[PDB]
Protein backbone atom coordinates (compact mmCIF):
# COMPACT_ATOMS: atom_id res chain seq x y z
CA UNK A 1 0.00 0.00 0.00
CA UNK A 2 1.09 3.59 -0.59
CA UNK A 3 0.96 5.87 2.44
CA UNK A 4 0.70 9.65 2.62
CA UNK A 5 1.18 11.95 5.60
CA UNK A 6 -1.67 14.30 6.43
CA UNK A 7 -3.80 15.58 9.29
CA UNK A 8 -5.77 18.67 10.32
CA UNK A 9 -3.11 20.05 12.66
CA UNK A 10 -0.37 18.96 10.26
CA UNK A 11 -1.96 20.91 7.41
CA UNK A 12 -2.31 24.04 9.53
CA UNK A 13 1.33 23.88 10.63
CA UNK A 14 2.65 23.15 7.12
CA UNK A 15 0.74 26.18 5.84
CA UNK A 16 1.93 28.54 8.58
CA UNK A 17 5.22 29.75 7.07
CA UNK A 18 5.83 33.02 5.19
CA UNK A 19 7.83 31.49 2.33
CA UNK A 20 5.68 28.46 1.49
CA UNK A 21 2.36 29.89 2.61
CA UNK A 22 -0.54 27.65 1.57
CA UNK A 23 1.47 25.52 -0.87
CA UNK A 24 0.84 22.32 1.09
CA UNK A 25 -2.92 22.98 1.06
CA UNK A 26 -2.95 23.29 -2.75
CA UNK A 27 -0.91 20.11 -3.09
CA UNK A 28 -3.12 18.01 -0.81
CA UNK A 29 -6.35 19.53 -2.15
CA UNK A 30 -5.36 18.83 -5.76
CA UNK A 31 -4.57 15.22 -4.80
CA UNK A 32 -7.99 15.12 -3.13
CA UNK A 33 -9.73 16.73 -6.13
CA UNK A 34 -8.34 13.88 -8.24
CA UNK A 35 -9.93 11.32 -5.92
CA UNK A 36 -6.57 9.82 -4.93
CA UNK A 37 -7.01 9.97 -1.14
CA UNK A 38 -9.12 6.77 -0.87
CA UNK A 39 -6.28 4.99 -2.71
CA UNK A 40 -3.74 6.03 -0.08
CA UNK A 41 -3.07 4.97 3.51
CA UNK A 42 -3.26 7.94 5.89
CA UNK A 43 -0.11 8.23 7.98
CA UNK A 44 -0.49 10.50 11.01
CA UNK A 45 2.47 12.69 12.05
CA UNK A 46 4.46 11.37 15.00
CA UNK A 47 3.89 12.89 18.43
CA UNK A 48 6.03 12.67 21.57
CA UNK A 49 5.04 11.71 25.11
CA UNK A 50 6.97 14.65 26.57
CA UNK A 51 9.09 17.72 25.79
CA UNK A 52 12.18 15.68 26.79
CA UNK A 53 11.30 12.95 24.31
CA UNK A 54 10.78 15.48 21.53
CA UNK A 55 14.12 17.14 22.35
CA UNK A 56 15.89 13.75 22.42
CA UNK A 57 14.53 12.97 18.95
CA UNK A 58 15.49 16.27 17.30
CA UNK A 59 18.93 16.40 18.93
CA UNK A 60 19.65 12.99 17.43
CA UNK A 61 21.06 15.28 14.72
CA UNK A 62 20.78 18.92 15.79
CA UNK A 63 22.78 20.48 18.62
CA UNK A 64 20.97 21.30 21.84
CA UNK A 65 22.07 24.92 21.59
CA UNK A 66 20.62 25.23 18.08
CA UNK A 67 17.29 23.63 19.00
CA UNK A 68 17.12 25.91 22.05
CA UNK A 69 17.73 28.96 19.85
CA UNK A 70 15.09 27.94 17.31
CA UNK A 71 12.58 27.53 20.15
CA UNK A 72 13.56 30.96 21.50
CA UNK A 73 13.14 32.49 18.03
CA UNK A 74 9.51 31.37 17.97
CA UNK A 75 8.87 32.72 21.48
CA UNK A 76 10.40 36.08 20.59
CA UNK A 77 8.32 36.31 17.42
CA UNK A 78 5.21 35.67 19.50
CA UNK A 79 5.92 38.78 21.58
CA UNK A 80 5.26 42.43 20.73
CA UNK A 81 8.67 43.88 21.67
CA UNK A 82 11.60 43.84 19.24
CA UNK A 83 14.56 41.51 19.79
CA UNK A 84 17.37 42.74 22.02
CA UNK A 85 20.82 43.28 20.53
CA UNK A 86 22.04 40.22 22.38
CA UNK A 87 19.18 38.11 21.00
CA UNK A 88 19.90 39.40 17.49
CA UNK A 89 23.53 38.26 17.84
CA UNK A 90 22.44 34.88 19.18
CA UNK A 91 20.04 34.31 16.28
CA UNK A 92 22.66 35.44 13.77
CA UNK A 93 25.12 32.89 15.21
CA UNK A 94 22.78 30.09 14.07
CA UNK A 95 21.89 31.76 10.74
CA UNK A 96 18.35 32.27 12.01
CA UNK A 97 18.02 35.37 9.87
CA UNK A 98 18.19 36.45 6.24
CA UNK A 99 16.60 33.62 4.24
CA UNK A 100 15.76 31.77 7.48
CA UNK A 101 13.84 34.50 9.32
CA UNK A 102 11.79 34.07 12.46
CA UNK A 103 8.01 33.99 12.42
CA UNK A 104 5.38 33.22 15.05
CA UNK A 105 5.22 29.50 14.18
CA UNK A 106 8.82 28.83 13.10
CA UNK A 107 9.54 26.05 15.61
CA UNK A 108 6.14 24.34 15.25
CA UNK A 109 6.34 24.59 11.46
CA UNK A 110 9.87 23.14 11.31
CA UNK A 111 9.07 20.38 13.80
CA UNK A 112 5.92 19.39 11.90
CA UNK A 113 8.00 18.27 8.91
CA UNK A 114 10.07 16.15 11.30
CA UNK A 115 6.93 14.61 12.80
CA UNK A 116 5.72 13.71 9.32
CA UNK A 117 8.93 12.20 8.00
CA UNK A 118 9.61 10.19 11.16
CA UNK A 119 6.09 8.76 10.98
CA UNK A 120 6.63 7.97 7.30
CA UNK A 121 9.83 6.12 8.13
CA UNK A 122 8.10 4.08 10.83
CA UNK A 123 5.37 2.97 8.42
CA UNK A 124 8.06 1.64 6.06
CA UNK A 125 9.95 -0.05 8.90
CA UNK A 126 6.97 -2.09 10.15
CA UNK A 127 6.06 -2.81 6.50
CA UNK A 128 2.58 -1.29 6.76
CA UNK A 129 3.33 0.66 3.57
CA UNK A 130 5.60 -0.17 0.61
CA UNK A 131 6.01 3.54 -0.14
CA UNK A 132 5.20 6.62 1.93
CA UNK A 133 4.85 10.19 0.66
CA UNK A 134 5.32 13.33 2.77
CA UNK A 135 4.78 16.49 0.75
CA UNK A 136 5.28 18.48 3.96
CA UNK A 137 8.91 17.40 4.29
CA UNK A 138 12.19 17.41 2.37
CA UNK A 139 14.18 20.16 4.09
CA UNK A 140 17.60 19.11 2.90
CA UNK A 141 19.70 22.22 3.68
CA UNK A 142 19.35 22.30 7.49
CA UNK A 143 22.63 21.62 9.32
CA UNK A 144 23.46 20.34 12.80
CA UNK A 145 23.67 23.87 14.23
CA UNK A 146 22.61 26.12 11.34
CA UNK A 147 19.44 26.97 9.44
CA UNK A 148 19.91 27.28 5.68
CA UNK A 149 17.71 27.94 2.63
CA UNK A 150 14.45 28.11 4.62
CA UNK A 151 15.30 24.73 6.13
CA UNK A 152 15.28 24.88 9.94
CA UNK A 153 15.21 21.24 11.01
CA UNK A 154 16.45 18.45 8.81
CA UNK A 155 13.53 16.00 8.66
CA UNK A 156 15.36 13.96 6.02
CA UNK A 157 18.41 13.27 8.18
CA UNK A 158 16.24 12.37 11.17
CA UNK A 159 14.11 10.01 9.07
CA UNK A 160 17.22 8.33 7.60
CA UNK A 161 18.67 7.95 11.08
CA UNK A 162 15.47 6.15 12.09
CA UNK A 163 15.69 3.86 9.05
CA UNK A 164 19.35 2.96 9.50
CA UNK A 165 18.86 2.34 13.21
CA UNK A 166 15.94 -0.01 12.55
CA UNK A 167 23.08 -4.79 7.49
CA UNK A 168 20.86 -1.79 6.77
CA UNK A 169 21.91 0.48 3.90
CA UNK A 170 20.04 3.57 2.76
CA UNK A 171 20.20 5.23 -0.66
CA UNK A 172 19.31 8.94 -0.63
CA UNK A 173 18.36 10.54 -3.97
CA UNK A 174 17.96 14.32 -4.09
CA UNK A 175 16.17 15.60 -7.22
CA UNK A 176 15.80 19.26 -6.08
CA UNK A 177 17.31 22.10 -8.15
CA UNK A 178 19.73 22.73 -5.30
CA UNK A 179 22.51 20.51 -3.93
CA UNK A 180 21.41 18.33 -0.99
CA UNK A 181 24.19 19.64 1.24
CA UNK A 182 22.70 19.12 4.71
CA UNK A 183 21.99 15.44 4.16
CA UNK A 184 25.30 14.90 2.41
CA UNK A 185 27.17 16.48 5.34
CA UNK A 186 25.22 14.53 7.95
CA UNK A 187 26.30 11.24 6.45
CA UNK A 188 29.71 12.29 5.11
CA UNK A 189 31.46 9.67 7.26
CA UNK A 190 29.02 6.78 6.92
CA UNK A 191 29.17 4.08 4.22
CA UNK A 192 25.68 2.83 5.20
CA UNK A 193 23.83 5.85 3.84
CA UNK A 194 24.83 6.64 0.28
CA UNK A 195 23.81 10.11 -0.90
CA UNK A 196 23.26 11.20 -4.50
CA UNK A 197 22.31 14.70 -5.52
CA UNK A 198 21.69 15.98 -9.06
CA UNK A 199 21.41 19.76 -9.15
CA UNK A 200 22.39 22.98 -10.81
CA UNK A 201 25.73 24.41 -9.71
CA UNK A 202 27.41 27.60 -10.92
CA UNK A 203 29.42 30.46 -9.40
CA UNK A 204 27.36 32.33 -6.83
CA UNK A 205 24.45 29.86 -6.98
CA UNK A 206 23.17 28.49 -3.65
CA UNK A 207 24.62 26.69 -1.76
CA UNK A 208 27.82 26.39 -3.81
CA UNK A 209 28.68 22.77 -3.00
CA UNK A 210 28.09 19.53 -4.94
CA UNK A 211 30.67 20.33 -7.60
CA UNK A 212 34.43 20.63 -8.24
CA UNK A 213 36.43 21.39 -5.10
CA UNK A 214 38.13 24.80 -5.29
CA UNK A 215 41.54 24.90 -3.62
CA UNK A 216 44.87 26.73 -3.83
CA UNK A 217 46.87 24.67 -6.29
CA UNK A 218 47.26 24.36 -10.06
CA UNK A 219 46.03 20.75 -10.27
CA UNK A 220 42.80 19.91 -12.08
CA UNK A 221 39.98 20.30 -9.56
CA UNK A 222 38.33 17.13 -8.24
CA UNK A 223 35.20 16.15 -6.31
CA UNK A 224 35.17 15.45 -2.59
CA UNK A 225 33.10 12.33 -2.01
CA UNK A 226 33.01 11.47 1.70
CA UNK A 227 35.59 10.84 4.42
CA UNK A 228 36.92 8.10 6.68
CA UNK A 229 34.81 4.97 6.32
CA UNK A 230 32.45 7.12 4.26
CA UNK A 231 34.96 7.77 1.48
CA UNK A 232 33.36 7.49 -1.99
CA UNK A 233 29.82 7.40 -0.57
CA UNK A 234 28.67 10.93 -1.45
CA UNK A 235 27.73 11.25 -5.13
CA UNK A 236 27.06 14.45 -7.07
CA UNK A 237 26.02 15.42 -10.59
CA UNK A 238 26.05 19.17 -11.28
CA UNK A 239 24.27 20.19 -14.48
CA UNK A 240 24.26 23.37 -16.59
CA UNK A 241 21.15 25.52 -16.87
CA UNK A 242 18.51 24.83 -19.51
CA UNK A 243 18.44 21.04 -19.39
CA UNK A 244 15.23 19.33 -20.51
CA UNK A 245 13.26 16.22 -19.49
CA UNK A 246 15.06 13.81 -21.83
CA UNK A 247 18.63 14.99 -21.26
CA UNK A 248 18.07 15.13 -17.47
CA UNK A 249 16.59 11.62 -17.59
CA UNK A 250 19.53 10.27 -19.62
CA UNK A 251 21.97 11.99 -17.26
CA UNK A 252 20.67 10.40 -14.05
CA UNK A 253 19.16 7.17 -15.37
CA UNK A 254 22.34 5.04 -15.57
CA UNK A 255 23.55 6.47 -12.26
CA UNK A 256 20.37 5.50 -10.40
CA UNK A 257 20.40 2.01 -11.86
CA UNK A 258 24.07 1.47 -11.04
CA UNK A 259 23.60 2.74 -7.48
CA UNK A 260 20.72 0.33 -6.84
CA UNK A 261 22.66 -2.58 -8.35
CA UNK A 262 25.85 -1.95 -6.36
CA UNK A 263 24.38 -0.70 -3.07
CA UNK A 264 21.34 -2.99 -2.89
CA UNK A 265 19.64 -0.54 -0.50
CA UNK A 266 17.22 -1.64 2.25
CA UNK A 267 15.44 1.71 1.88
CA UNK A 268 15.40 4.52 -0.66
CA UNK A 269 14.67 8.10 0.38
CA UNK A 270 13.87 10.50 -2.47
CA UNK A 271 13.69 14.27 -2.15
CA UNK A 272 11.44 15.56 -4.97
CA UNK A 273 11.89 19.33 -4.81
CA UNK A 274 9.83 20.82 -7.64
CA UNK A 275 12.12 23.73 -8.51
CA UNK A 276 13.54 22.03 -11.62
CA UNK A 277 10.23 22.70 -13.43
CA UNK A 278 10.51 24.99 -16.45
CA UNK A 279 7.88 27.21 -14.82
CA UNK A 280 9.78 27.66 -11.56
CA UNK A 281 10.71 31.33 -10.91
CA UNK A 282 14.41 30.34 -10.86
CA UNK A 283 14.15 29.50 -14.55
CA UNK A 284 17.19 27.21 -14.40
CA UNK A 285 16.15 23.75 -15.65
CA UNK A 286 13.28 23.00 -18.04
CA UNK A 287 11.66 19.85 -16.62
CA UNK A 288 7.91 19.32 -16.85
CA UNK A 289 5.19 17.18 -15.27
CA UNK A 290 4.19 15.74 -18.66
CA UNK A 291 2.91 12.15 -18.65
CA UNK A 292 2.04 10.88 -22.16
CA UNK A 293 8.15 12.06 -20.18
CA UNK A 294 8.72 14.30 -17.16
CA UNK A 295 12.22 13.85 -15.77
CA UNK A 296 10.67 13.59 -12.31
CA UNK A 297 8.21 10.87 -13.32
CA UNK A 298 10.98 9.01 -15.18
CA UNK A 299 13.16 8.98 -12.05
CA UNK A 300 10.38 8.03 -9.65
CA UNK A 301 9.10 5.25 -11.90
CA UNK A 302 12.64 3.86 -12.14
CA UNK A 303 13.18 3.99 -8.38
CA UNK A 304 9.79 2.37 -7.69
CA UNK A 305 10.57 -0.42 -10.16
CA UNK A 306 13.22 -1.60 -7.69
CA UNK A 307 10.56 -2.71 -5.21
CA UNK A 308 12.56 -1.36 -2.27
CA UNK A 309 10.65 0.35 0.57
CA UNK A 310 10.69 4.03 -0.40
CA UNK A 311 10.15 7.40 1.26
CA UNK A 312 9.13 10.20 -1.14
CA UNK A 313 9.54 13.76 0.19
CA UNK A 314 8.86 17.28 -1.10
CA UNK A 315 11.28 20.20 -0.99
CA UNK A 316 11.73 23.39 -3.00
CA UNK A 317 9.28 24.91 -5.47
CA UNK A 318 7.98 28.46 -5.22
CA UNK A 319 5.38 28.13 -8.00
CA UNK A 320 2.65 26.57 -5.85
CA UNK A 321 0.12 25.56 -8.51
CA UNK A 322 2.77 23.90 -10.68
CA UNK A 323 4.35 22.19 -7.67
CA UNK A 324 0.89 20.79 -6.89
CA UNK A 325 0.49 19.75 -10.54
CA UNK A 326 3.78 17.87 -10.40
CA UNK A 327 3.32 16.19 -7.02
CA UNK A 328 -0.22 15.17 -7.94
CA UNK A 329 1.18 13.29 -10.95
CA UNK A 330 3.97 11.81 -8.79
CA UNK A 331 1.37 10.58 -6.31
CA UNK A 332 -0.83 9.04 -9.02
CA UNK A 333 2.22 7.38 -10.58
CA UNK A 334 3.26 5.89 -7.23
CA UNK A 335 -0.22 4.39 -6.71
CA UNK A 336 -0.15 2.94 -10.22
CA UNK A 337 3.31 1.39 -9.93
CA UNK A 338 2.82 0.04 -6.41
CA UNK A 339 -0.76 -1.22 -6.60
CA UNK A 340 -0.54 -2.22 -10.26
CA UNK A 341 -3.78 -0.37 -10.99
CA UNK A 342 -4.34 2.30 -13.63
CA UNK A 343 -5.08 5.89 -12.66
CA UNK A 344 -7.03 8.18 -15.00
CA UNK A 345 -6.33 11.79 -14.14
CA UNK A 346 -8.55 14.18 -16.09
CA UNK A 347 -6.43 16.61 -18.16
CA UNK A 348 -8.72 19.31 -16.75
CA UNK A 349 -8.27 20.58 -13.20
CA UNK A 350 -11.49 19.63 -11.33
CA UNK A 351 -13.56 22.24 -9.49
CA UNK A 352 -12.32 22.38 -5.89
CA UNK A 353 -11.13 24.74 -3.14
CA UNK A 354 -8.22 26.21 -5.11
CA UNK A 355 -9.38 25.72 -8.71
CA UNK A 356 -8.97 29.45 -9.37
CA UNK A 357 -5.23 29.24 -8.70
CA UNK A 358 -4.70 27.13 -11.82
CA UNK A 359 -5.33 29.79 -14.45
CA UNK A 360 -5.31 30.59 -17.16
CA UNK A 361 -5.71 27.22 -18.92
CA UNK A 362 -6.73 25.22 -15.84
CA UNK A 363 -5.09 22.05 -17.22
CA UNK A 364 -3.01 19.48 -15.31
CA UNK A 365 -0.01 19.89 -17.64
CA UNK A 366 2.13 22.86 -16.68
CA UNK A 367 1.80 25.71 -19.17
CA UNK A 368 5.07 25.24 -21.03
CA UNK A 369 6.22 24.03 -24.44
CA UNK A 370 9.60 22.25 -24.73
CA UNK A 371 30.51 15.62 -23.55
CA UNK A 372 30.39 17.03 -20.02
CA UNK A 373 27.79 14.49 -18.92
CA UNK A 374 29.82 11.63 -20.39
CA UNK A 375 32.82 12.81 -18.38
CA UNK A 376 30.65 12.92 -15.25
CA UNK A 377 29.42 9.41 -15.98
CA UNK A 378 32.97 8.11 -16.24
CA UNK A 379 33.92 9.85 -13.00
CA UNK A 380 30.85 8.50 -11.17
CA UNK A 381 31.42 4.97 -12.46
CA UNK A 382 34.96 5.13 -11.08
CA UNK A 383 33.68 6.42 -7.73
CA UNK A 384 31.10 3.63 -7.53
CA UNK A 385 33.79 1.00 -8.11
CA UNK A 386 35.95 2.67 -5.46
CA UNK A 387 33.04 2.68 -2.99
CA UNK A 388 32.31 -0.99 -3.70
CA UNK A 389 35.96 -2.00 -3.34
CA UNK A 390 36.34 -0.12 -0.06
CA UNK A 391 33.20 -1.76 1.34
CA UNK A 392 33.86 -5.24 -0.07
CA UNK A 393 30.61 -5.31 -2.05
CA UNK A 394 29.78 -8.05 -4.55
CA UNK A 395 28.72 -7.11 -8.08
CA UNK A 396 29.51 -7.34 -11.80
CA UNK A 397 31.67 -4.41 -12.93
CA UNK A 398 30.82 -5.08 -16.58
CA UNK A 399 27.04 -5.12 -16.09
CA UNK A 400 27.29 -1.74 -14.36
CA UNK A 401 29.65 -0.43 -17.02
CA UNK A 402 27.14 -1.45 -19.68
CA UNK A 403 24.51 0.74 -17.99
CA UNK A 404 26.32 3.88 -19.16
K1 LIG B 1 19.40 17.98 -5.73
K1 LIG C 1 27.60 8.87 2.92
ZN1 LIG D 1 15.64 23.85 -4.13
Amino acid sequence: SVGIVYGDQYRQLCCSSPKFGDRYALVMDLINAYKLIPELSRVPPLQWDSPSRMYEAVTAFHSTEYVDALKKLQMLHCEEKELTADDELLMDSFSLNYDCPGFPSVFDYSLAAVQGSLAAASALICRHCEVVINWGGGWHHAKRSEASGFCYLNDIVLAIHRLVSSQTRVLYVDLDLHHGDGVEEAFWYSPRVVTFSVHHASPGFFPGTGTWNMVDNDKLPIFLNGAGRGRFSAFNLPLEEGINDLDWSNAIGPILDSLNIVIQPSYVVVQCGADCLATDPHRIFRLTNFYPLSGYLYAIKKILSWKVPTLILGGGGYNFPDTARLWTRVTALTIEEVKGKKMTISPEIPEHSYFSRYGPDFELDIDYFPDSIQKHHRRILEQLRNYADLNKLIYDYDQVYQLY
